[PDB]
């Protein structure tokens, strides 16, 4: 089998994507945040305190002939940016882009923070990380493409999002299509969960490549691209008038600026982040500061090649036994 759905900026900066997902009996579409760098399926639901509530596409399971209480279980998840989320727990039918799941668990919301509640386009995260982050207690569950791996023609899905525009999550196949050049693939750690690789090293600009070790993750779900200080520095520099500002939170430069690319290594491979990519507009409405795509990582404690690396790229999570990272320019 296989899968195929369009994923869509929620605003004009690329913040998030979402991908839209048939959940139930008869279908009940949400539009998710799939998230390669955590591990839960969890929607707004109808048992989401009301408060909490602004906007978003409810599940309810009351209406869905095949969704189950999974009995007794509860999940409770926070995340980098500090927003969280909590409720229980039903099994029900999940289908993304015409590839169906079965006894997924989805987990239904009573609870989560102001952020999501406040972002009226999200109505829930699906997890695509490695199942044994999956906060569901007492008995883990496994995330949709867990559920899906055996029945898929390959155990594969690949990430094509787009700068500005709408791109593809695919699932069990790789279209050969979508991306020029070769794909590059390279080791992947799963000991921490996550879809951890290793850098090769980088550039800025037309500049000379560094070649130097960066462990990351591979985070569909986090907007920016988290680096250690001493490479978000160079690139900075090469601004004129970008600073960092403790009290806006990182890097911000002025809007006049012209911003240089930034290119990462997959192996002997380069992928060019274009310099637009790495501009988040105005700090604040009319502002002339501008908030920067690239970030340290200091505070964090981990690289994340988010959004604004990953949509310079097709990038392939390849699930087999020994699971790999791919990356093909595009
Ligand atoms: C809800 O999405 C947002 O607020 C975006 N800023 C993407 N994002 C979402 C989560 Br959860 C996170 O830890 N980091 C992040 O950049």
């Amino acid at each position: 089998s296989t899968g195929s759905a369009t994923t869509t900026p929620i605003d004009s900066l690329d913040d998030a994507y979402i991908t839209p997902v048939q959940i139930g009996t008869p279908a009940q579409t949400l539009n998710l945040d799939f998230d390669t760098g955590s591990s839960d399926l969890w929607v707004f639901s109808s048992e989401t305190t009301a408060s909490e509530v602004d906007g978003q596409t409810i599940y309810t399971p009351s209406k869905s002939t095949t969704a189950k209480l999974l009995s007794g279980a509860t999940w409770s998840i926070s995340y980098g940016d500090g927003s969280s989320s909590s409720g229980d727990v039903y099994t029900d039918t999940v289908s993304v882009g015409g590839l169906t799941v079965t006894g997924q668990a989805v987990e239904s919301a009573k609870k989560v923070s102001s952020s999501f509640t406040e972002d009226s386009t999200i109505d829930g995260l699906l997890g695509l990380a490695f199942s044994t982050l999956n906060t569901v207690s007492p008995t883990q569950q496994k995330t949709f493409f867990d559920n899906a791996k055996a029945s898929l023609d390959s155990p594969v899905f690949t990430a094509d999002l787009g700068y500005h525009a709408p791109g593809t999550y695919n699932f069990g196949f790789i279209d050969t299509t979508a991306y020029t050049g070769s794909i590059t693939y390279t080791a992947v750690s799963t000991k921490q969960g996550f879809w951890e690789w290793t850098s090769t090293g980088y550039a800025v600009g037309s500049g000379t490549f560094k070649s130097t070790s960066i462990d990351g993750i591979a985070d569909t779900g986090t907007t920016l691209l988290y680096l250690p200080a001493t490479v978000v520095s160079a690139y900075w520099a090469q601004v004129s008038g970008a600073k960092s500002s403790s009290s806006v939170g990182g890097y911000v430069f002025p809007c006049s600026a012209t911003l240089p690319s930034f290119t990462f290594g997959v192996g002997s491979a380069r992928i060019v982040i274009p310099g637009d990519y790495i501009d988040f507009g105005p700090i604040s409405t009319g502002s002339s500061s501008c908030f920067g795509g690239i970030q340290s990582s200091a505070g964090i404690g981990i690289n994340i090649f988010g959004d604004v690396a990953l949509k310079a790229a097709f990038v392939v999570f390849n699930g087999a036994t020994t699971p790999t990272l791919g990356f093909a320019s595009k």
